[PDB]
Order: structure tokens, then sequence, then C-alpha cells
């Protein structure tokens, strides 16, 4: 690769490792913020729009219930998420601004991206044109080049985790399954439609699973639906492992060729995992019109700009029951979360 890229990634890794080895901790507290609205909710946490009471800045605050994290066996994953997020720095990764914990919860306070999830925009419009999908895909390629060079696997690529910012660029959110891995790792995690065969088959897997997931994402962006769709997970899994995929006739030949190489069931033959690494993807004909440096520098005009009224607008997110954020009078699970 150009010495320019090598030197960029060497500096990126140096800066990551310094923060990785000495993580920040306890940089705000709950009563510094006002609660505005619930933006999303899951089995062990939720994401809230909050406003800092002194600066007036808006943030997305992810709140995890320590007791539910323990019960759902997510301890290590939550520690991964925060340690990684506080150490990374890249244009297409959502920035962690503060983190802290209390008797009941863990808190990660991130930049708020008011444009909403790619998922919503994709479902609204149906499918993205190839140029539109390519613009987003290029950002993911560069982001994975960055993450993988730091020995990080992302493991949760899907449209819901890609927010569209005020310039129409992607910000990857939700590092709940991200992990620093030299070699292989084994945990069953992700989301069914996006899982690589080697995850389904319980193998020791590596960063090639992220490149598989990129194939799924590109297909879904360009078609409007993912390639292995079914009513129940086990039926999805049978399609994934089969080695068969069908493409809409509207897909270009170049798109089909790239997707066959990303959706390669043999991980040793999958683009992104060969001797030329990411360059097999960056040099593919489907990306011939992409100026990789201009994308990184955010100099390309985006396909669209989400409609929103300002940094506190929640119109691109959906409505959830507003539940209490309670803090116990007694510390819970202190030992498990000492390093957070
Ligand atoms: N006021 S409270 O319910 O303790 C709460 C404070 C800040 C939040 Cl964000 S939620
Ligand atoms: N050429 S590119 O940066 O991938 C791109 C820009 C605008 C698109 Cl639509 S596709």
């Amino acid at each position: 690769e150009q010495e320019s890229v090598k030197e960029f990634l060497a500096k990126a890794k140096e800066e990551f490792l310094k923060k990785w080895e000495s993580p920040s901790q306890n940089t705000a507290q709950l009563d510094h913020f006002d609660r505005i609205k619930t933006l999303g909710t899951g089995s062990f946490g939720r994401v809230m729009l909050v406003k800092h009471k002194e600066t007036g800045n808006h943030y997305a605050m992810k709140i995890l219930d320590k007791q539910k994290v323990v019960k759902l066996k997510q301890i290590e994953h939550t520690l991964n998420e925060k340690r990684i997020l506080q150490a990374v720095n890249f244009p297409f990764l959502v920035k962690l601004e503060f983190s802290f914990k209390d008797n009941s919860n863990l808190y990660m306070v991130m930049e708020y991206v008011p444009g909403g999830e790619m998922f919503s925009h994709l479902r609204r419009i149906g499918r993205f044109s190839e140029p539109h999908a390519r613009f987003y895909a290029a950002q993911i390629v560069l982001t994975f080049e960055y993450l993988h060079s730091l020995d990080l696997i992302y493991r949760d690529l899907k449209p819901e985790n890609l927010l569209i910012d005020q310039q129409g660029y992607i910000q990857v959110t939700d590092f709940g399954f991200a992990k620093r891995v030299k070699g292989r790792t084994w945990t069953l995690c992700g989301t069914p439609e996006y899982l690589a065969p080697e995850i389904i088959l319980s193998k020791g897997y590596n960063k090639a699973v992220d490149w598989w997931a990129l194939g799924v994402l590109i297909y879904e962006m360009a078609a409007g639906y993912p390639p292995f769709f079914a009513d129940q997970p086990i039926q999805i899994y049978e399609k994934i492992v089969s080695g068969k995929v069908r493409f809409p006739s509207h897909f270009s030949s170049d798109l089909k060729d790239l997707l066959r190489n990303l959706l390669q069931v043999d991980l040793t033959k999958r683009f992104g995992n060969l001797k030329n690494g990411v360059n097999d993807i960056k040099n593919h004909k489907w990306f011939a019109t992409t100026d990789w440096i201009a994308i990184y520098q955010r100099k390309v005009e985006a396909p669209f700009i989400p409609k929103f009224k300002g940094p506190g607008d929640t119109s691109n997110f959906d409505d959830y029951e507003e539940e209490e954020i309670r803090v116990s009078i007694n510390e819970k699970c202190g030992k498990e979360f000492t390093e957070f």
C-alpha cells in the first residue's frame, strides 16, 4: 500500500493503543443532564436524548442496567464497548464524549446524530441507487480498514447501527459486540440476517465476518431487502450456509461480482481476507468511481441530507414508552464493572 496509508494507520494504532492502555473513566454524572426522550430500547438498556445543563449540548446517552447485563451474559461485551469507544477516532465512528457508572447503571454519552438510522431511510425510500449505496459502502470499507488495523472486529454491521449525520455521512454506532481480537474469537453474536457462515457453524472466526456483513449490507441497500431472508432464524441460517445467493436483475454486473466475493462462504477466499486485504475491495470495478481520500476528508457531496430542524430534533427517531431511570440506594454488581 502507499506509504501514506501505512504511516496513517501506524499513527492511528499508536493513538488507539495509548487510550486503550489507560482508559478514561468517570468523566460526568447523571445530574449533569436533563432527559429529553427515549430514542431506542432493548433487553438490557436504552438510548436517551439528553441535554447537558451547563453547555446546552445534546447527546445520545446509552444506559445499561448492570443487573440485566449480568443476567444476559453481556459483562465482557459492555466492557469491550466502552474501552474501545473511548480509544477510537475516525470520521465515521460516533464519538464517546463521557462515561460513568452509578449504583445501578452504566452510562456512555455519545454525540447525538439527528438524521436517524439508515434503516428508516432505506425502508422509506425502498432501495438506494447503486451510487447512493456505494457512497455509504465506501465509508464502511474505510472504517473497517481502520478498525481491523487496530485488531478490532465490529461484529454488528446492519442498517440500524448506521446513523446519517447533518452532512449525509454515516456514523457507526453501537459497539456492543466490538472486540479486540488477535487471531480468532468464538462468541455467537450479531443479528441473524448478517451472520457469516463461520459464526453460524460455531467456528473460531476473525475479521472476515465483517467483510461478509458488508456484502449483506450492500445487497440490502441496493435491493431493499437482505439476501438470505426468511421467517425464522434457522431458515435464514440454512440459506446463509448454502453457498447460493440470487441477485435482482437490476443489479449491475460489477455489483454482482463484488457481492459474490464478499458473500463467499469459504472465509479463506473472501474479499477482505486475502493477501491483498482491503485493496481487493477498494480496487474492484464497482468502486472505480470512488475517490477514497475525498470520502475520508468528507469532501464529497452526499446523496441526501436528512430532514431535521436542529440538533435537538427527534423527528427521525420513533416513539417508545418513557420509563424511569432509577438508581438503587445500594451498589449492584460493583465487582463485575470495576474497570468501567
Ligand atoms: N432526573 S432523573 O430521573 O434522576 C434523570 C436525571 C438525568 C437523566 Cl438523563 S434521568
Ligand atoms: N463517488 S462516491 O464518493 O462513491 C459517491 C458520491 C456520491 C454518490 Cl451518490 S456515490
